[PDB]
């Protein structure tokens, strides 16, 4: 019988199981890294120096946390991509906030003006950028109020930059498939996006001020420490897993290293230190536009875990694998999620859950698979997603355990958004377990809080905190 399969899946599989053991020597050495990457912004501040550290340890120049009882009208803009929207943010008190957006597609938007090309001016892609902000204006019939009495704006820019200050981050370089400004005397690269984004605001008679440009997991803390009520421990962690994985957290020796926030952004999706490292892991990083990088994400995020499922299927079912696993890109994550949900505690004999594998398997690869077959497929699929959630736990440990948030308050709000988070309840409870293997009992003083649209409210919030 070819229960050989079940012989190589196991050999396979075995080493995304991560052992206590191993989970408590990644913590380790992910605690060694973080401090490493303290020092090495004590020397270099704004450059990064990644034979020192693969934490950026970006300072984010957040210190002022909101309490929820800040009040009044703010704006944001989050721009990350060609998908631009701008947020109008009532923050009511008592936790309580009442949101409008307007989005516009950057495809959409230049009308005979490519806004992504290398032709195209700063000017011209800031004003659609206002354009946006003042749209959502607009319909509230306030931009005569705002002439009177400005607004204030927190600006979402998700692309690489070196940030001074809160209000003034100037582009390193464009990614994303963007190039705007390349071949004009107007650039975007290497200039602060915040007069640029004053200037486009005059253009249009917009009473608005820029105070802060903010990365989305500080966005994500911010949000979580508005809206969750004082009944609480503060929320010193903020943590998006979702599309990427990134994590930032509240540094209580943040002045001593040379930090002007408290928050540091510490961009762990780099982190590459004594990694778990499967051929899989090395097959998806040599085929990727960023080698060597992001390398602790390709194991963690929802744009890689479908393809660890792919390449895993092939390494174990060799010449039964179905066709279209031989096609990159072919399994998302989603489809991956629909797997490991079948094997995660209690549900291991659930025939629903099941039979959506064999579903989904039959639609999406075409693949008209036996019941051993099913088994092992499911069993790849868990495989994965926990090894996600082991390792985001590694990284939430590891910063909690920074914050002393236990020792000086006597517990912790870790604010988390994210698809992996938001779509699978069974997620996060995976996380915790990894979290009390980690922490011991006194993870029963650590609460995961699901938080909102840190890039557009999370930024509003950071300039209300401000007053
Ligand atoms: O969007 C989540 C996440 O995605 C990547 O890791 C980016 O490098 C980070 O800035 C981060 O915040």
């Amino acid at each position: 019988a070819n229960n050989s399969l079940e012989q190589k899946a196991e050999q396979v599989l075995a080493p995304l199981r991560l052992s206590k053991e191993k989970l408590q020597d990644l913590s380790k050495t992910f605690s060694d890294e973080l401090l490493r990457g303290l020092e090495m912004h004590k020397r270099h501040g704004l450059k990064w120096v990644p034979e020192e550290c693969s934490l950026r340890m970006l300072d984010s120049c957040v210190s002022e946390i909101p309490t929820g009882n800040e009040k009044g009208v703010f704006y944001a803009l989050d721009f990350g991509g060609t998908n631009v929207r701008a947020v109008r943010c009532e923050l009511l008190g008592g936790g309580r906030i009442r949101s409008q957006q307007f989005l516009k597609n950057l495809y959409e938007c230049g009308g005979e003006i490519d806004l992504m090309a290398r032709e195209t001016s700063a000017s011209q892609l800031f004003d659609v950028l206002a354009g946006c902000v003042g749209e959502l204006v607009e319909e509230n019939n306030e931009k005569e109020l705002l002439k009177k009495k400005a607004a204030k704006l927190g600006f979402t820019f998700s692309f690489p930059c070196v940030q001074r200050s809160l209000n003034n981050s100037v582009l390193e370089s464009w990614t994303k498939g963007f190039a705007t400004g390349h071949d004009t005397d107007d650039p975007v690269v290497g200039k602060d996006v915040v007069p640029l984004l004053a200037a486009a605001f005059a253009r249009q008679g917009l009473g608005l001020e820029c105070e802060a440009v903010v990365n989305d997991t500080v966005g994500t803390l911010l949000s979580c420490a508005y809206q969750k009520g004082p009944g609480g421990p503060p929320c010193t962690v903020g943590v998006i897993l979702g599309t990427g994985a990134n994590c930032c957290y509240w540094e209580p020796q943040a002045a001593a290293f040379g930090y002007r926030g408290a928050v540091v952004n510490v961009e762990c999706g780099n982190f590459n230190k004594n990694l778990p490292t499967t051929p899989a892991d090395e097959a998806i990083d040599n085929k990727s536009p960023n080698k060597k990088h992001q390398l602790f994400e390709k194991m963690i995020s929802g744009f890689y875990l479908g393809e660890l499922v792919r390449l895993l299927t092939l390494e174990i079912f060799g010449a039964a694998a179905p066709a279209k696993a031989r096609e990159e890109f072919s399994f998302d994550a989603k489809q991956a999620a629909v797997l490991a949900a079948s094997l995660m505690p209690g549900k291991e004999e659930d025939p629903a859950l099941a039979s959506s594998c064999k579903v989904l398997l039959k639609e999406s690869w075409g693949w008209d698979l036996d019941a051993a077959a099913l088994k092992v497929m499911r069993q790849i699929g868990f495989a994965v997603f926990d090894r996600s959630a082991a390792l985001a736990a590694v990284s939430i440990a590891v910063l909690v355990q920074r914050t002393r948030s236990l020792e000086t308050d006597g517990g912790v709000t870790v604010a988390v958004d994210g698809s992996l988070y938001v779509r699978n309840e069974w997620y996060g409870l995976r996380i915790r377990t990894f979290l009390k293997e980690l922490l011991g009992e006194k993870v029963d003083k650590v609460f995961l809080r699901a938080a909102d649209d840190g890039s557009g409210k999370g930024a509003a919030i950071c300039v209300a905190a401000l007053h």
